[PDB]
């Protein structure tokens, strides 16, 4: 029993961290066979950030330009190109501890492990999810760039976030591993803005199965509802839209609880309507959106990797 | 900014964990140098475990009764023996992956990342404290018996929990690495209850500086109190009272924020009173109390392991 915010091990992202320095600017890289990657924006001067041009600034720079450090370890870069907003460096040493490994652009609502990195050492890891508007709330300070995000599918690590940049309202912004941002947002300091987050109804739903399977009931009713009515209330609470992929999705824990998607639905539109009242559910009094079905499964199932 | 309830990175525990199988039990064990640890209780059919006679058990058993996996390898057991509530099995390998470590006894209010493993393979890692009443709010399921809790300071690991039970109440109870419980339990299958829990006064007020640091003001006041005052307040909603050792712990928090340490218990105690009037504090609507000081300056000031 239990329920806990949990991350992935870490150990297999851990040995792949290296610190990338250019200039006077030091952060963290990923060193994957014998490509190291990192944020581009590494190559810029505080005079470039409000309006850099990248190629102008990469054109300008020879290999020697680029300190890579694993550990003690100096590695050296023989190559060096750009991939959307991802800089490339090609170094003479192949990582001996690349994982098996993917490359993924994942969706809102899905949620991943950030292995948080400050000059090439592994600080602390966390689970978080990408919103609805694209940042993710994150925790990171200066020298963070650099940091991923993944998930591990049996042996595999999929790697689907690099960090780039805090928002002014502090949440945070960043790449998949071939450079494209997700969102609106470019590496450039000038004022951008998120759209308006909205919660995951679907990972809503699945800790209120979390919630039943660890026996807090008391939400429960013996009401149902449509999908129909259910997405007009939770439009007007600024809740995603519940479809039918999502109801499929939400399949074996109604299964294992034996509570029908629909039934769980009338649970939640009474929740919001009236609140919680001072109960709690799972430790926390405010609805839960950071976990996935598949989160919910994993940690109630006890799935383990290789 | 932001801030996570963030674990430590877990590579340097993936490599040490290992499956311990004795009869038709299979749990997992902690394998340094050329010993592995695990909850002797792996030692229990059935029929022992309403009153087992560990010496007992363990006489009747030789070294060839007990499977220790290794990933695919097998370890072959050389000797055995009991401390207190661990076994330790020693074996003919020294496990080359063996990081600096050290064992240690942790006090209630302190915090730890848990390796949740099942047949010797990691799961998850998420962060939890030693309540007040010596069980911690974990997540396990059947098979994750000797996972275990740690902290890292510096390049060296802390080994203070090992895994062994789940109470009624869906929390859980273990051991340091000697094989002492914490709190009052053993481990046979005989009712036994945790004490009443209380709140973590002093990783409250380490939590709300985090909240300050990261821009959350709406509950700060022009008041003051003084220790005696704010504990009266305090013994009323069970919370633990506040020491003058408290106070000094939360020195470099009240230094890099300007308030007070008892300017801050004033808040607290309006916040006792009259709660929180569905407003939140860094995304919750509880007081959080696992936190503790030491976790908030890391994570507010980017301390690093190696
Ligand atoms: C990577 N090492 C580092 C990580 C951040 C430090 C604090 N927490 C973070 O996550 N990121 C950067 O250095 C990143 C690089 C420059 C400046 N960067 C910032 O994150 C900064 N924010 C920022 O400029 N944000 C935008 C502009 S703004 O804040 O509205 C302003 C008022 C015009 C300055 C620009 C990006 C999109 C969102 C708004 C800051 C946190 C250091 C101030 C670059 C963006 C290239
Ligand atoms: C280790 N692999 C495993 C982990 C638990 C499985 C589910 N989650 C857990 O953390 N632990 C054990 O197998 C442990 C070993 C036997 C039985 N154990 C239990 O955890 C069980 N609980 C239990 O017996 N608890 C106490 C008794 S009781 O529950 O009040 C009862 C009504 C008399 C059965 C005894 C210990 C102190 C607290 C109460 C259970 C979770 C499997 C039911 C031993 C304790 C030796």
């Amino acid at each position: 029993s239990g329920f806990r915010k949990m991350a992935f091990p870490s150990g297999k992202v851990e040995g792949c961290m290296v610190q990338v320095t250019c200039g006077t600017t030091t952060l963290n890289g990923l060193w994957l066979d014998d490509v190291v990657y990192c944020p581009r924006h590494v190559i810029c001067t505080s005079e470039d950030m409000l309006n850099p041009n990248y190629e102008d600034l990469l054109i300008r720079k020879s290999n020697h330009n680029f300190l890579v450090q694993a550990g003690n370890v100096q590695l050296r870069v023989i190559g060096h190109s750009m991939q959307n907003c991802v800089l490339k460096l090609k170094v003479d040493t192949a990582n001996p501890k690349t994982p098996k490994y993917k490359f993924v652009r994942i969706q809102p609502g899905q949620t991943f492990s950030v292995l948080a990195c400050y000059n090439g050492s592994p600080s602390g890891v966390y689970q978080c999810a990408m919103r609805p508007n694209f940042t993710i709330k994150g925790s990171f300070l200066n020298g963070s760039c650099g940091s991923v995000g993944f998930n591990i599918d049996y042996d595999c690590v999929s790697f689907c976030y690099m960090h780039h940049m805090e928002l002014p309202t502090g949440v945070h912004a960043g790449t998949d591993l071939e450079g494209n941002f997700y969102g609106p947002f470019v590496d450039r300091q000038t004022a951008q803005a998120a759209g308006t987050d909205t919660t995951i109804t679907v990972n809503v739903l699945a800790w209120l199965y979390a919630a039943v399977i660890n026996g807090d009931r008391w939400f429960l009713n013996r009401f149902t509802t449509t999908l129909n009515d259910f997405n007009l209330v939770a439009m007007k609470y600024n809740y995603e839209p519940l479809t039918q992929d999502h109801v499929d999705i939400l399949g074996p824990l109604s299964a294992q609880t034996g509570i029908a998607v629909l039934d769980m639905c009338a649970s939640l539109k009474e929740l919001l309507q009236n609140g919680m009242n001072g109960r709690t559910i799972l430790g926390s009094a405010l609805l839960e959106d950071e976990f996935t079905p598949f989160d919910v499964v994993r940690q109630c199932s006890g799935v383990t990797f290789q």
